[PDB]
RNA sequence: GCUACCUAAGAACAGCUAAAAGAGCACACCCGUCUAUGUAGCAAAAUAGUGGGAAGAUUUAUAGGUAGAGGCGACAAACCUA
RNA sequence: GCCUGUUUACCAAAAACAUCACCUCUAGCAUCACCAGUAUUAGAGGCACCGCCUGCCCAGUGACACAUGUUUAACGGCCGCGGUACCCUAACCGUGCAAAGGUAGCAUAAUCACUUGUUCCUUAAAUAGGGACCUGUAUGAAUGGCACCACGAGGGUUCAGCUGUCUCUUACUUUUAACCAGUGAAAUUGACCUGCCCGUGAAGAGGCGGGCAUAACACAGCAAGACGAGAAGACCCUAUGGAGCUUUAAUUUAUUAAUGCACCUGCAUUAAAAAUUUCGGUUGGGGCG
RNA sequence: ACCUCGAUGUUGGAUCAGGACAUCCCGAUGGUGCAGCCGCUAUUAAAGGUUCGUUU
């Protein structure tokens, strides 16, 4: 640890392919088959960066948030998480995780009673309440229609589900969840944003696996795990990737865990006499795995809003 | 007499790494991923390269068996003389 | 998708089918499959190796009720210190002192008498109970979901190299080519002495109208037109034209399987297997009359 | 529902582009709330030109 991150203009990284722009007029012509809106996003970015759009743009049907990966997340500072939401307008919060399927039954209460708060215009007389859960990439919506399928319908899988964001397409069709008090989830492809923040806001929200690595850079994504996991005195690398002690230089980091998992490179460097090429310690497969370490879990768990808690 | 499966009694499978592996590389063999040529063509489905398997749920010679309201089928509603 | 395998000979090799493992169903048995077998077997299937945990459709009173824990209980070694002994070897006395203790009530698995159920009489509404008696009151289950260790001519993504893929093509060689010689097809083809522009027209003209152009013929290229050639468009519709398949469509039960007034045979009932025949007209995309 | 169901093939792209001018640039002018620079608009002009990438 030695300082606070030396962008130097790293500039914003921009990624919105034909998944965000074609979705975003099929989810804008659907809000007639909406009972309610479902926020689902990463608990390593609850405040920072959300979205820019789906705020402001979305007010007819009431918000409720739903904040999953909390089994890599410490919430001893569960207070003032509410604060900043409660001060931006946002009332209700559910915290998830989506193995054990923790606190995910809490939610079902608090659906019911929210269409119940409001009106409803047109379904008047629909016993069946059709809810819709939107979001950025790579944060647990389609796991969450597979958690409510499994624990209330008692049924199986009816999305696809594995790490990479991307894979799912376009707006599919409903999906059963319930059969007590009945209600059907729609399935969005993750509209990320137009433009991102800032810079450093960028990252915070690449960080999580949200956006594909190559955009940003794996080594751009390496140095940032430093950041957060030497400022924020949370050590938590050095025990399963324990170097010598602990470092700060990013090309250090690499250099030792590219010992121990023995990785190898040839790359054509450029010198002077001409063009040679040198054997070396593979940088990016060592900017690889240390970013997966830290998507398992075996890395700590860690706030990534430290930087906007101070204060 | 093709083909699908089966019966009878037969045959084939180098070298290499490993040891009793529906193991790995790789011939002979079997199959046909991709490309190109070919499209009244050499061929009513081929050639050249690249590929999958190649001691096994393998490949294959010979003779027999099941026949159309049927046979046979590791279902492609495939195959049963183009 | 577990894997090796398997599949549409001739447009699909796959994520499809198969696969151990696991689960459900049927069968207590001989001489022609199963099988010269016998429930750890055989058949019919489902899912896809192994791995992980979710509780249960015995209705009552009251008592049985475990370590673990709680209901709650005494005394002394090494050594330290103050003294009395005294060349010394060092002693003696008076003390301070850790752990060590597990009677025994009690939420609390062990298993059962009791309006409690059967049956039968009064009302001839259930008056609302009298009885007769007693039900070893059969182990209290057993099903869904998750999950990458390898693997893959699977579908995406990426690091690095690499190379005419590309920027931007070039050179050469062979085949082809063109020419000379020999042999010699095929689709195609109303007749054509077969131009361009604008207009016209069955709505896109070599042929019609008004202009323009024009000696005649070979050879090599080109692919804009001849709605170019090949195959009575696969999409849409029609036919009281077919066929495959499925049913809770109609008509049937001869046929197999059961019983009815040992098998056979003759008439009935309930199923299984099927057989035969059709799927009006008017809006078809409808945001589902 | 007029031509074609005795076959008029389907978007973009590659290649080659022919044309219109209702001009995006270059050229020539009128007006300006046109100081200069940038512009805005109109007239005139189709000779020439109109890039390379990321993203299924
Ligand atoms: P990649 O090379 O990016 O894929 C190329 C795509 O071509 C498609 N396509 C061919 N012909 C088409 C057509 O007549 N009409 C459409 N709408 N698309 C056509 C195309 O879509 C089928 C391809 O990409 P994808 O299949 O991956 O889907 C993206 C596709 O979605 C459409 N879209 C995107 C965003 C938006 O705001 N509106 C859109 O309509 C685009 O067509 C885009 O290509
Ligand atoms: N180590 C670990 N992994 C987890 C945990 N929870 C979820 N995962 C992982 O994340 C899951 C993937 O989530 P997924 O919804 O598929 O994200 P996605 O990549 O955006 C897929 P799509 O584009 O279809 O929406 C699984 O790949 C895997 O189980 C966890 O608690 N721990
Ligand atoms: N560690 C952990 N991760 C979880 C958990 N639950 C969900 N996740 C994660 O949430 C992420 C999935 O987000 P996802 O539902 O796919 O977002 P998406 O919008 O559908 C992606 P797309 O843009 O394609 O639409 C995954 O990285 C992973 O599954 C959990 O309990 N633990
Ligand atoms: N429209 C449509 N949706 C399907 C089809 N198959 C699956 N789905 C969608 O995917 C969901 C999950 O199906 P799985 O077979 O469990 C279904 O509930 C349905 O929403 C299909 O053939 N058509
Ligand atoms: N797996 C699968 N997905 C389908 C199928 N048909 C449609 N889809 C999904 O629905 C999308 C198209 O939805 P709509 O036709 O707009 C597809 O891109 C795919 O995600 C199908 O047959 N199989
Ligand atoms: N019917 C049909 N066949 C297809 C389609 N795409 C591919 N195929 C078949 O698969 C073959 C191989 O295509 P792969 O995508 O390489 C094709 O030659 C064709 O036979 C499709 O959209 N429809
Ligand atoms: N006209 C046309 N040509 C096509 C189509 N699909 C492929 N082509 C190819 O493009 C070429 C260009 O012909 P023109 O478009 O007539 C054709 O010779 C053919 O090879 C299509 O749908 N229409
Ligand atoms: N119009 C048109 N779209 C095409 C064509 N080939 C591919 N596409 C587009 O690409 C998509 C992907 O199909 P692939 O050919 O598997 C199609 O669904 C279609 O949108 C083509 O020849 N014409
Ligand atoms: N009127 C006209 N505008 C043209 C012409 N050529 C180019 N343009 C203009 O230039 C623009 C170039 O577009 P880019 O390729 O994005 C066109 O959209 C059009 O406005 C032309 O011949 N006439
Ligand atoms: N017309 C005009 N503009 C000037 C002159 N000097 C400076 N400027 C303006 O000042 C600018 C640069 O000066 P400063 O350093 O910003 C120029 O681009 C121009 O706009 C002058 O003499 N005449
Ligand atoms: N080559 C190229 N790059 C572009 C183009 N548009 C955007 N970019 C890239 O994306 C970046 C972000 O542009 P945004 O318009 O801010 C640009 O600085 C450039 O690198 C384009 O038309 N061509
Ligand atoms: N339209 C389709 N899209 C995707 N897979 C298909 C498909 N039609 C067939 N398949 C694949 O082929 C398998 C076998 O189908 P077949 O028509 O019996 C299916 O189980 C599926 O995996
Ligand atoms: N001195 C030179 N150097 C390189 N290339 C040359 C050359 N003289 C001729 N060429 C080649 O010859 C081509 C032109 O000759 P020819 O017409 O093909 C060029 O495009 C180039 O490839
Ligand atoms: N230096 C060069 N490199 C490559 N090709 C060449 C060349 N000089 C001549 N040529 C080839 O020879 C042809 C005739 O050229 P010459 O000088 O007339 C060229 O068109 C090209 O193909
Ligand atoms: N312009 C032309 N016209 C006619 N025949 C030609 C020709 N050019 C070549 N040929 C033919 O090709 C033959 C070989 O020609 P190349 O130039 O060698 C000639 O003798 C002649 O038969
Ligand atoms: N007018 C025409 N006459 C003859 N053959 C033609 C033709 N137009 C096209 N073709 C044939 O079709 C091929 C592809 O052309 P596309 O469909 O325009 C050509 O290379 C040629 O073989
Ligand atoms: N909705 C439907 N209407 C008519 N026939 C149907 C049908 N669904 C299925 N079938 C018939 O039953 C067969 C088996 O279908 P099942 O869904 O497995 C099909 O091949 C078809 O012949
Ligand atoms: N409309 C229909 N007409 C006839 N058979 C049908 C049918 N719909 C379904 N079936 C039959 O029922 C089976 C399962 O369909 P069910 O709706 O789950 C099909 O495979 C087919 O055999
Ligand atoms: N090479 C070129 N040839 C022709 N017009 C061009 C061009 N480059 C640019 N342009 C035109 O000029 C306009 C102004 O460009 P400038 O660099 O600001 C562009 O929007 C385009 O219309
Ligand atoms: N080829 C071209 N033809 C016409 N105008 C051009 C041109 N190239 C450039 N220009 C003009 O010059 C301006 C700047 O040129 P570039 O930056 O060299 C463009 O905005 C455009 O107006
Ligand atoms: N470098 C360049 N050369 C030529 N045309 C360009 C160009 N950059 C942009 N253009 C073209 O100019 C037009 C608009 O650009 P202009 O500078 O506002 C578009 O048609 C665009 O494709
Ligand atoms: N020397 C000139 C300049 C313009 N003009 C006329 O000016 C107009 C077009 O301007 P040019 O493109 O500069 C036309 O009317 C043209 O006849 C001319 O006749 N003689
Ligand atoms: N340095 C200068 C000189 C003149 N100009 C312009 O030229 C006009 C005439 O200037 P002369 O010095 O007279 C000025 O009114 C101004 O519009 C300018 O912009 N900058
Ligand atoms: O019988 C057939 C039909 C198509 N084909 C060809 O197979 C190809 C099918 O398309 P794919 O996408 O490769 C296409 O080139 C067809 O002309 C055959 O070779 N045989
Ligand atoms: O060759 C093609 C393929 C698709 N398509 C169009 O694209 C649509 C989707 O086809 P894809 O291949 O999924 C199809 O319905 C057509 O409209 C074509 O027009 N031509
Ligand atoms: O010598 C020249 C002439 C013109 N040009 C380009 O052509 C454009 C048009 O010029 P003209 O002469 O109208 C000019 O603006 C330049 O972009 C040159 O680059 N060089
Ligand atoms: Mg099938
Ligand atoms: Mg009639
Ligand atoms: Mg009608
Ligand atoms: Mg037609
Ligand atoms: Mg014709």
């Amino acid at each position: 640890w030695r300082e606070n991150f030396p962008l130097c203009g790293r500039d914003v990284a921009r990624w919105f392919p034909g998944h965000m722009a074609k979705g975003l007029k099929k989810m804008q012509s659907s809000l007639k088959l909406v009972d309610c809106i479902i926020e689902v996003h990463d608990a390593r970015i609850p405040l920072s960066g959300r979205n820019p759009l789906f705020q402001e743009t979305l007010g007819l049907k009431p918000h409720l948030l739903v904040l999953n990966k909390m089994d890599l997340a410490d919430l001893t500072e569960q207070q003032k998480i509410m604060q900043h939401l409660e001060g931006e307008g946002l009332k209700n919060v559910i915290f998830t995780n989506c193995v054990k399927d923790e606190n995910v039954k809490q939610i079902i209460p608090m659906v019911t009673e929210l269409i119940g708060r409001s009106h409803r215009y047109h379904r008047k007389e629909n016993l069946e309440y059709c809810i819709m859960v939107i979001g950025v990439p790579n944060v647990g919506k389609s796991s969450l229609i597979n958690s409510l399928r499994r624990q209330h319908l008692r049924k199986g899988k009816a999305t696809r589900v594995g790490g990479e964001p991307g894979i799912t397409r376009a707006v599919m069709s409903k999906i059963q969840v319930s059969e007590r008090p009945l209600m059907f989830l729609l399935d969005t492809p993750g509209v990320l944003a137009p433009r991102i923040e800032s810079v450093e806001t960028g990252l915070k929200l690449a960080l999580c696996g949200t956006v594909l690595d190559h955009l940003v850079g794996e080594e751009t994504m390496a140095d940032y795990l430093l950041y957060t996991l030497n400022k924020h005195q949370r050590f938590g690398y050095v025990q399963h990737y324990g170097l010598g002690s602990a470092c700060d230089n990013v090309e250090r980091v690499l250099k030792s865990v590219a010992v121990k998992l023995g990785k190898t490179q040839k790359v054509k460097v450029l010198t002077g006499t001409g063009n040679v090429n040198i054997i070396q310690p593979n940088y990016p497969a060592a900017a690889r795995d240390f970013l997966q370490t830290f998507r398992r879990g075996l890395l700590g768990s860690v706030m990534l809003d430290l930087d906007v808690l101070r204060g």
